[PDB]
């Protein structure tokens, strides 16, 4: 695929990563081999931001589509403002079935506006 996106199976502990796109690996460094089985919470360290994170876990327990701009970081440890969009996925019959992760690498929003 074009895309840096990840798939997770929430039906497994921890809701881990089952597909990582080769755009996600080239903008993080990570390897597929790394990347597989693993929570997408591995790309935050110390500068990212608890009440986004927080945000998150209420949008994947509620199971809402949200969009949040954080700091991540690569495999050689350089930060990156990502801007994550994570929607639910849900099958025919009404039950979630996957979360997908879509990332676009920016500070789009200003930090000082985002920190308000
Ligand atoms: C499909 C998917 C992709 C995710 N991708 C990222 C990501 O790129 N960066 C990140 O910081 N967190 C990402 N997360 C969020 C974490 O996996 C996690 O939900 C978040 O840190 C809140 O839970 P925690 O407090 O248990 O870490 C992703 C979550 C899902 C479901
Ligand atoms: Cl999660
Ligand atoms: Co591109
Ligand atoms: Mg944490």
């Amino acid at each position: 695929m074009e895309k840096s996106f990840v798939i997770t199976d929430p039906r497994l502990p921890d809701n881990p990563i089952i597909f990582a796109s080769d755009g996600f690996l080239e903008l993080t460094e990570y390897s597929r081999e790394e990347i597989l089985g693993r929570n997408g919470r591995f790309l935050q360290g110390p500068e990212t931001d608890q009440a986004t994170v927080q945000k998150i876990r209420d949008a994947i327990r509620d199971q809402r589509e949200i969009t949040v701009q954080l700091i991540n970081y690569t495999k050689s440890g350089k930060k990156f403002w990502n801007l994550l969009h994570l929607q639910p996925m849900r099958d025919q019959k009404g039950e979630l079935q996957y979360f997908i992760g879509v990332l676009l690498d920016g500070e789009f929003i200003p930090n000082p506006l985002l920190g308000l």
